[PDB]
């Protein structure tokens, strides 16, 4: 029975506690702090603790509901049934009590208080002790005792002595808080609604309990004339339409609707009224609060998107541009983010380098199947050189790159159609897979032909930089490249002879050539393939 | 909210007293509300109940004392007595929808985050277990905080 | 038939679909995927799902209005125009919920479903085929052929029966949530508007619905002498009158006004009262909630500035500027982005190349028509120099440029006149177009005279890494740099020799100097004319 108990009295290995500690290591240095310390304490992420106050919370629930009705419209409400529950709660209640003893506390600080004699009683005493006292022990039997060791002043005294047993509602709170904290940091709950749904049940807690109060004064001054029980003639009618138009009364004072039959002609009615209409206008306050907070939450995405887009505007309006360009910048806003809001480079950043690789190579997975370049050499090369590539969009008839400039990047066609055009040459296209830019980057001169996007291009840019600084960490792939940038400006005008020089150099140098041949043999021809189309 | 909720007091407090005040300068003519409720000689806790109870009934927006006004000066105080109550009450709320804004922002900003991260994920087109991947990461190192 | 039928049975090429798929191609792809997988398989996107959609929503719209009218307020109504009625939106359900088996799914994961026995028949049968069954079927006809296979019994429960067809809001919440956000991603649609519209509808049809329960319960009790009905004395009172008190006070309840003719008083009259008071404040929160977003959201333009300005504000304060200072910086803060919120920076960092380039070159449109040097050179190193150029404001009397220090930048003015003062001779006016600053950029030397800002400045300064940068792509422009700037430094004090060697070493060397001397005379001309202003 002992290791039983003790192995769900100590925290187990789960979500919650993989999100806490550092890993199982941690969990189970955890487990022997708690095993060591003390002969039974409880830790207050162990299962006993989420069950007991699972069993806690049902019970509270079914007591601040019952307690009231069965004080305020049962008259001598002694009977065996109501003595059973009571006396079910009070030691169930005792129970936890005895139980906050050896359980320990979450310090703000991110620690866990674990010695039961210094810090554990001795700050439960301090804090919560006297209301977790004064509504557990049964105060109405005690007194009821002490005076039986004129009964209107008795029963009186025990139904107001019965309303210290509504004090639970603080370690209901205290108990809901807690296991709502757990669960939005084990799940991924959204604090909005959690908040509203705490705000609709004490809303729905502080009407009962309005609607039994506004019964209960009247009952404790025997039914004056004045009182609206006796005004509406319901003082001999059953407890459910009592109860019904108590809680209607409540709840119109609540969301404010108005009063009851008529406006309040006692004092005591008067200031009971008051009360309740200032809690309900309260309530209803913070709930419209927490209404616009959920709203607001709701659509955070399109808002922020919203909101960049009228920036872009604002901005537009201030330089004054015409309307077919502010129509352009439209769609290529339109096209590039798709309506939501994001930063890649930020986002990459909060990464790893292992899941921002895998998240590259997803992205261009099509590029790697089709380039003949790559899939058919280091993959560490492939993933370096995917790991520096940048999204673009060209939207159709922009001149991406044109002739006679300064190169600075090349580009990788992931989607759309390009078009090469020459001064010299019909245009060719290039479909997608096929990139081009090599010759501006590796002769460090200006640019051949000039290129048109056709369609929505979607590219993929690398930076010159970039570029050198991951081909001179791979040179195979240099020759590669040559030997497809020297047949290109062969087809266009030829005047490769800066290309030239290093391929018959290296040539005519002792590399491995069997392999090489046969592998810019085999991409040259895929590439004349693919600019075929 | 503090300051509000103090403010709002205090002009209910006025507000009651000047709802009696008005009256009582008129020598409680048979049209007031004193008059019709037959509480002139009444006391002065029960009128002053009342009258804080109309007062607050109007700012509250719950209603009127007894009944509608028939004096054109009830009238006039009542309607008075109404647009202060819903000016302050709709600052109440204001300052309720602040305060709950406020309350909250540090999970607000990290869902907000999370989302945008979402939105990125979704704009890529990722599967489902790259996406779970990218959630437990993001949930094992920031751990649902929020800072740079 | 089958052709025209297929042609609109798949998605085409239109708005949406070039804003959800790449292009032209993938739209083909997707129509040629759709065409694949089964017999007749209707895509979400396709014009046959819209004009469906479309004809379901009026009929669900004139159906939820009509059905609890026609089943509260009217006795015996089965006569033909509500046999027809029903009959005919009976079978449009039903071709409705026949058709939603081969309509396929949207996935949360940007995928389309299209397999017809195995995903899409599995998914719509776990998920909303028994309420959009239940709400299609006449059941309370089925009931009826059967009872009839004390006739207060029968027409309650086929009272109560037809309130079934009310379930076919959930199709119609479907409906509207899935076009609303594809006309969303289509249209430069708000959010908070729609979301608003959304719930001003919906508070609408709650209302009319409970309108037209306050009056249906009383008429399922055979009107008890304690309802409303028999108190008001309406009971015999026209159909019309009827369904307007029904309708003032649910609405009266809805927007927290109070109640009908007076307090409830029986029971289900009290429970009735407060389920419509719940509903109507969850409502009104709602709707004060999204009323508090759309607000928000319409100045957020304005909202963003008055915060930079307040955290500027805040920064002086900190300092403790004095009151000129303080003006001084609000007059530039105003000048500058006229009450405008953006960040140059990041917003032409969003855009590519392309739009990059003519945003500049609308921008500089004037400063390069009006340039002498601009204008009449290669257009690439026309749009290179305009690239790098940064918008500044000097507000007048402020000195821009001190004579001693080291050079950093020069200025094209765009806007306002500027003045070189020097101390050894008068101030020259230079007007827009004019730049300044070149010497001290190619002299590598002090400052040789101060500029003074006139009038307000809008000034256009480009730094001196991105000027060598530039320059060293292009000589002849340096070399015409050169020859306006020793023009300039002889009309001040000479003392150009540093340039001077260099400029007679190029008229030595056997450069291009037949059009180089041209454009030299021209340039150096026109600048001197633009000075003698
Ligand atoms: N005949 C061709 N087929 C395919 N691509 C080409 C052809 N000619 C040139 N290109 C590419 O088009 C690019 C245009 O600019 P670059 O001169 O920088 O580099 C060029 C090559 O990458
Ligand atoms: N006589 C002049 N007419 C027009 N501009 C001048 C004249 N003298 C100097 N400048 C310009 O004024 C600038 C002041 O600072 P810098 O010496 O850097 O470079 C100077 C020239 O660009």
């Amino acid at each position: 029975m002992q290791r039983q108990f003790t192995s769900m009295l100590q925290p187990g290995v789960n979500k919650f506690s993989l999100r806490m500690f550092g890993s199982q290591k941690a969990v189970e240095k955890e487990q022997e702090r708690v095993k060591t310390a003390g002969f039974w304490i409880i830790h207050p992420y162990s299962d006993f603790r989420f069950y007991w106050d699972l069993i806690m919370l049902i019970m509270m629930v079914g007591n601040l509901v019952i307690i009231p009705v069965g004080i305020t419209f049962f008259t001598e409400q002694t009977t065996t049934p109501w003595i059973i529950f009571n006396v079910a709660s009070d030691t169930v209640c005792l129970l936890d009590l005895i139980m906050n003893f050896r359980t320990g506390t979450v310090n703000e600080d991110s620690s866990e208080i674990i010695l039961d004699p210094k810090v554990i009683k001795m700050n439960y005493l301090k804090s919560w002790f006297v209301v977790d006292f004064i509504s557990s022990i049964p105060v109405d039997y005690i007194f009821l005792i002490v005076e039986k060791g004129r009964a209107l002043r008795i029963v009186r005294f025990t139904k107001i002595l019965c309303l210290l047993r509504l004090l639970r509602l603080s370690r209901l709170i205290r108990y809901i808080h807690q296991w709502e904290e757990i669960f939005h940091m084990t799940y991924d709950l959204a604090s909005a609604v959690v908040r509203i749904f705490n705000l609709i049940g004490m809303m729905l807690l502080l009407c009962h309990w309005d609607g039994c109060l506004q019964f209960l004064v009247p009952l404790l001054q025997d039914f004056p004339p004045d009182c609206w029980v006796s005004l509406n003639e319901m003082v001999n009618d059953s407890w459910g339409k009592q109860y019904s138009y108590a809680l209607f009364k409540a709840m119109s004072h609540m969301l404010c609707i108005g009063y009851g039959a008529q406006a309040p002609v006692s004092m005591s009615d008067l200031w009971i009224t008051m009360l309740s209409m200032i809690v309900g206008a309260t309530c209803y306050a913070m709930f419209v609060g927490h209404a616009t907070a959920l709203i607001q939450s709701l659509d955070s995405s399109r808002r922020q998107y919203q909101e960049k887009y009228k920036q872009v505007e604002q901005y537009m309006s201030f330089h004054k541009l015409p309307a077919d360009m502010r129509q352009k910048i439209h769609d290529y806003y339109e096209h590039r983010y798709q309506g939501k809001i994001f930063d890649e480079e930020n986002i990459l950043n909060e990464l790893n380098d292992p899941l921002r690789e895998e998240i590259v190579n997803f992205n261009c997975r099509k590029l790697v199947a089709t380039m003949p370049l790559f899939a058919n050499a280091d993959p560490n090369f492939v993933t370096a050189m995917l790991s520096k590539l940048r999204f673009e969009v060209f939207q159709p008839g922009d001149y991406i790159i044109r002739e006679g400039a300064v190169g600075k990047k090349m580009y990788f066609i992931q989607h759309g159609v390009a078009g090469v055009i020459t001064k010299s040459s019909k245009e060719m296209k290039l479909t997608d897979g096929s990139y081009f830019g090599e010759i501006c980057l590796l002769t460090k001169g200006r640019r051949t032909a000039s290129v048109r996007a056709d369609t929505y291009c979607r590219l993929y840019s690398l930076s010159v930089d970039n570029f050198n600084e991951v081909l001179e960490e791979y040179p195979m792939m240099r020759r590669a490249f040559e030997t497809v940038a020297i047949d290109r400006l062969d087809r266009i005008g030829k005047k490769n002879s800066i290309l030239l020089q290093k391929f018959q150099k290296d040539l005519n140098t002792g590399v491995f050539n069997n392999q090489e041949n046969e592998i810019l043999k085999q991409i040259v021809k895929h590439d004349r393939e693919m600019v075929q189309a």
